[PDB]
């Protein structure tokens, strides 16, 4: 296996927070969710570009809703999460 | 600069090998231990950068240059390991 572009902790964390919330989360809550679940504070200027890349690569989907935009994890994204989860488990965990 | 995960894998492979490893065996060891293929194009300059950071040191020897994780190096791995472990392993 070669190292691939999403093998970064912040991508894993974003995908994990989606899976945690049943593959659906309002965009305005992502930063808070990450902070409360992982104790990590990602700035806006770093976070939302990561989100954009995921959305434009069809890992995430975004639907415009009246009370904020909603993020969805796609089938492609769930498969990527599973790949990333196995990768990080293999190199980090016992 | 390179993706940080490479830095972690390098330090981990050194720690697993008792903080010492022949430079030539690093690529093979990473593949053996983790089934991860990392290029010499990434590995070698990254090693030089970690040497400038005093994270590794490089002894000359036959049958080749030997890499050593410093005390600084070991502390930096532990910190990063603890950081990743809480995120990834048995989290929530």
């Amino acid at each position: 296996m070669k190292i691939r572009k999403y093998m970064r902790i912040n991508y894993y964390i974003i995908l994990k927070v989606l899976v945690i919330n049943g593959s659906r989360l309002e965009k305005k809550r992502l930063r808070s969710e990450i902070l409360k679940r992982f104790d990590i504070d990602i700035s806006d200027g770093v976070l939302y570009p990561l989100i954009d890349s995921l959305i434009d690569d069809k890992i995430l989907r975004e639907e415009e809703a009246p009370d904020g935009k909603v993020l969805f994890l796609t089938e492609k994204g769930m498969k990527e999460f599973e790949e990333l989860h196995e990768f990080f488990k293999k190199i980090v965990c016992h």
